[PDB]
């Protein structure tokens, strides 16, 4: 049922239903040698979509408006980038191109530019202080503080009761941390209390790559962190 890297060539991209009017959408990308999957989020604002995260890079973008357009056949008119990774901005170009308003916090677009990566047009403001909330139509944007990046932002959507956490939660089958270069370990455990406080009632958590599960993923993902840290 979730789809994995076998049901999904690179390339391409596969929606997955999550709750009414929330899909997660699922891409892949070598690197390094491997093959990694990784996911975004769609949220039903009305009779258009909002759009969270890009496919990582500009092709696989293209392919999700293409599986979007021909899928659920309503309009992407913004996006949100939840960090300066080229996995959440990679294919912002593309997106701007095809008329969707492409949105980060001001820490986002600072983080991208200073690394040469695609910056989205729009600002999200009021996010810059850890514990800040924002509402973005259907969803609400949280700002935990420094986790897997100092920018990390986590998106809910109080109507589903779907919390996606992007890149600061891990899924179960990842025992050890992944590349941490950007990351605040220091912080991190911190920020996922953060999420924990204010999000205790979500059912269901997507992980920036793979398998989504239940709150039980913020647990491991602090687990993992800390026994990096170690
Ligand atoms: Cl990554
Ligand atoms: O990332
Ligand atoms: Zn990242
Ligand atoms: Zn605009
Ligand atoms: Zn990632």
């Amino acid at each position: 049922e979730y789809p994995t890297v076998s049901e999904i060539p690179v390339g391409e991209v596969r929606l997955y239903q999550i709750a009414d009017g929330v899909w997660s959408h699922i891409a892949t990308q070598s690197f390094d040698g491997a093959v990694y999957p990784s996911n975004g989020l769609i949220v039903r604002d009305g009779d258009e979509l909002l759009l969270i995260d890009t496919a990582w890079g500009a092709k696989n973008t293209a392919a999700l408006l293409a599986e979007i357009e021909k899928q659920i056949g309503l309009p992407v008119t913004r996006a949100v980038s939840t960090h300066f990774h080229d996995d959440r901005v990679g294919g912002v170009d593309v997106l701007r191109a095809a008329g969707v308003a492409t949105y980060a916090s001001p820490s986002t677009r600072r983080l991208a530019e200073v690394e040469g990566n695609e910056i989205p047009t729009h600002s999200l403001e009021g996010l810059s202080s850890s514990g800040d909330a924002v509402r973005f139509g259907p969803v609400e944007l949280f700002y935990p503080g420094a986790a897997h990046s100092t920018d990390n932002l986590v998106v809910y959507v109080p109507s589903a009761s779907v919390l996606y956490g992007g890149c600061a939660i891990y899924e179960l089958s990842r025992t050890s941390a992944g590349n941490v270069a950007d990351a605040d370990l220091a912080e991190w455990p911190t920020s996922i209390e953060r999420i924990q406080q204010h999000y205790p009632e979500a059912q269901f958590v997507i992980p920036g790559h793979g398998l989504p599960g239940g709150l039980d993923l913020l647990k491991h993902t602090t687990n993992v962190v800390k026994a990096h840290t170690n």
